[PDB]
Order: C-alpha cells, then sequence, then structure tokens
DNA sequence: TCTAAAGATCG
DNA sequence: ACGATCTTTAG
C-alpha cells in the first residue's frame, strides 16, 4: 500500500480492493482524471497514460519528474517552526499569484497544500489562489513519497487537456478508468450535460474492442446513466441525514 | 455548508 | 440617474 504525497478531494486509497477486483488487463492503462494519483500508484502496468484540466498540478508533476534531488532540498527548507504563522502564510501566498517562474511555484504550491484551511484548492476569475490559514499543529514533510513517485513517473506521459481529447488516444493495447467529480445528491462546475456525454463516449470505446470502467454515488441518476453495463454496489452506509453507498459499472466487450 | 460587502444585468 | 434581484469574493 502506497500513498500520495498530496492532500485531495475524492481520493481513492479507501477503495482500492474493490477497483483491483474489476479492473481488466492489458499493456497499457490511460486515467482522464487523475488528481493525486492513488490508482496510478498502486497498479502493474508496463505503460501510463495520465491527465487533468488543473495547470498548476501537471506542471509540478513535470518538475518532480525531471529534477528531482533539487526540488527536494530546496522544499524542505519551507517545513520549520518559524513558518507556522498567520502573517508569514499569506505573504508566500502573495509571492505565489505573482511569480513567472516554474520552478519557484512548484516548491510554493506543496507547502500550501499542507498549511492551509482543511487541505482545499480554490480560485477566483482571475486565477488566483485564495483559500486562508489552517493552524494545524505540526505538519509533516512526505519525503520518502516523494522520491517513489518520481521512480514510478519514468514510464509515463503527462498532459493538460479535458476528457474527449484525453480518451481519443487509446488503442487496441489500452484499458481506461474513469473517476470524474460526484453527481448531486438533490436540486460552473461539472454540469448534467457533462455526466451523460462521458457515458456516451464509453459505449462508443467498446464496440471497438476497448474495455472500460467507471465510478460515483449509487442514485437514481447514475443508474440511468450507465445502463448498458454491468453493475456493482459497494456497501459504504456514510451518514449525511441519510446512508449512501457507491458504484461501479463495467463495459466489457465481446 | 455559512454570510456581510462589492460588482453585474435588465426594463 | 433609478431600483429589484442575482453573482462573485474570501475569511
Ligand atoms: N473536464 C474535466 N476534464 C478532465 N478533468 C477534470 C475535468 N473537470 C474536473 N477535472 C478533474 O477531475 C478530478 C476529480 C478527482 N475526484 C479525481 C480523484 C483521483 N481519483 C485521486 O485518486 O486523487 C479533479 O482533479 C479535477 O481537476
Amino acid at each position: 500500500k502506497n500513498r500520495a504525497f498530496l492532500k485531495w478531494a475524492g481520493g481513492k486509497y479507501p477503495l482500492l480492493d474493490d477497483i483491483k477486483r474489476h479492473l481488466p488487463k492489458g499493456e497499457c492503462l490511460v486515467e482522464p482524471f487523475v488528481g493525486a494519483g492513488s490508482v496510478f500508484l498502486n497498479t502493474d502496468f508496463s505503460r501510463y497514460i495520465l491527465a487533468d484540466i488543473n495547470s498548476d498540478l501537471i506542471s509540478l508533476y513535470n518538475i518532480v519528474k525531471m529534477r528531482t534531488d533539487e526540488y527536494v532540498q530546496a522544499a524542505r527548507e519551507l517545513f520549520v517552526p518559524e513558518t507556522n504563522c498567520a502573517e508569514v502564510y499569506y505573504q508566500f501566498r502573495e509571492e505565489f499569484n505573482k511569480s513567472q517562474d516554474p520552478f519557484r511555484r512548484a516548491v510554493l504550491f506543496l507547502y500550501l497544500n499542507r498549511y492551509g484551511y482543511n487541505g482545499l484548492c480554490r480560485y477566483n476569475l482571475r486565477g488566483e489562489f485564495n483559500v486562508p490559514f489552517g493552524r494545524y499543529k505540526k505538519p509533516y514533510f512526505p519525503e520518502a513519497e516523494l522520491y517513489h513517485f518520481a521512480e514510478k513517473a519514468q514510464n509515463a506521459f503527462f498532459y493538460c487537456e479535458s476528457y474527449a481529447d484525453s480518451m481519443a488516444r487509446a488503442d487496441d493495447s489500452s484499458v481506461v478508468y474513469c473517476d470524474p467529480p460526484y453527481a448531486p445528491l438533490s436540486a460552473n462546475s461539472f454540469t448534467l450535460e457533462q455526466q451523460a456525454h462521458l457515458a456516451e463516449i464509453a459505449e462508443g470505446l467498446v464496440e471497438r474492442h476497448i474495455p472500460v470502467l467507471i465510478s460515483n454515488h449509487d442514485t437514481m441518476l447514475t443508474r440511468e446513466w450507465y445502463q448498458r453495463a454491468k453493475l456493482h454496489v459497494v456497501k459504504v452506509r456514510r451518514s449525511i441525514r441519510k446512508k449512501v453507498d457507491e458504484l461501479l459499472a463495467l463495459y466489457k466487450p465481446g
């Protein structure tokens, strides 16, 4: 069991056993919504193609892969007792938003992920990061996790683009896993129109003998979008009050 | 998930 | 120059 080095929304570490039970075998794995990378880090394919719409995240992954020793030594200097203070936090956030150097922006990005409020990621319409101070007791510097990420990445390529464009890179030796933002539980972001279009693209790939696996909440809407697949219920019963389970859908060819 | 200030849109 | 009703911002 291997851990990511970033805090992130909708991370899949606790569901890995159920995912690996139903995921097919092949030469190359494609992830159109990669995020913090928990599945990439806990599987064994010989090639990977990894993509996301967030451009600060993709640039950080390129620096860590190609300039490893230089990156670690510089980032370690920001994790000391002197920097756990509100007046210092708001000046570093300001330096980040004004800089135009990829290496310096990547160093500061990790500090903000581990000292900021509840570990969030949020921006305004101008592209400035605006999460406030978090006040933790003693944050942890993920050194071991950073070296292991660099090592596995020697066999992957990274891209900044949307889900229709990355899914079109697949060929007759590939396998695809999708993890989109969650569907709503009651009546800008990922739209209803977009949730349905994703299911349509999957039905077209499976005609070409290319297999696909998807995950989301178990509701009335998701059962309708994914009607042409085989469905498996995962009991979780998380409160809020009511219980909700999770769902997996598998498209397999003949 | 929350809320007091500031800016956007139409007749 | 006016006012009712929405969006947007950031602790
Ligand atoms: N149109 C889009 N195309 C591609 N990625 C998107 C799009 N919209 C949102 N995303 C990303 O989808 C990701 C959703 C995450 N929940 C995935 C978590 C990931 N499985 C992990 O283990 O960390 C986010 O990182 C988004 O930035």
